[PDB]
């Protein structure tokens, strides 16, 4: 099982396809992806969980990652049975995530708090309770309410893509606090980031 809140289940959320790949609401997937480059765990298909998952060390410590595959609005149906089996509490679980209410080239480390009208958490925070962490990665918010779903399946324009991508790498290199359970620290120093 987890320990304490060293961080060992690493979610991204997203949807399946190619289709999906680029688009805003997959920035919790690449953010996932990029890390597990960054340190080598392989993510493989995980039928029983309904995902793509791997597991391998990050700076010493034993950690899992997971994708669902559920599509958004079902990522639960992934991440709750994946972390009762492996006994991850939510202390130990950092959720990325876009988010509707910050800025591309924002980027912040939250624990707790609702699913801010976000679909995927919508469908984790009824059953194992809001104490998990969350990197937010800012995507920005459309014209309107009614927008909402044209912009989070929408590709970022280059510009907006790129300042993603520079939080997400910054990010990345302050994964080494988290599995390491410096919690407070890597709030501060991920939430500092600019992109300019």
């Amino acid at each position: 099982g987890s320990h304490m809140s060293n961080i060992s289940l690493i979610v991204g959320l997203g949807n399946p396809g190619s289709e999906y790949a680029q688009t805003r609401h997959n920035a919790g997937f690449w953010f996932v992806e990029q890390l597990a480059d960054k340190y080598g765990i392989t993510l493989k298909n995980d039928p029983k969980f309904h995902g793509i998952s791997g597991r391998g060390n990050i700076e010493g410590h034993d950690v899992r990652l997971l994708l669902p595959m559920t599509y958004m609005n079902r990522s639960g149906q992934s991440v709750v049975p994946f972390s009762k089996f492996y006994q991850i509490a939510p202390e130990a679980i950092l959720i990325a995530h876009d988010e509707l209410d910050m800025n591309p080239g924002v980027i912040r480390l939250k624990t707790g708090g609702g699913h801010g009208g976000h679909n995927g958490l919508r469908d984790i925070v009824p059953h194992i309770g809001p104490n998990f962490h969350r990197l937010r990665i800012g995507i920005g918010h459309p014209g309107s309410k009614e927008r909402v779903s044209g912009h989070v399946l929408g590709k970022a324009p280059s510009n907006e893509q790129s300042l993603m991508d520079g939080a997400i790498d910054h990010a990345l290199s302050k994964v080494k606090l988290l599995v390491q359970g410096q919690v407070p620290q890597a709030m501060n120093q991920i939430n500092a980031y600019k992109p300019a």
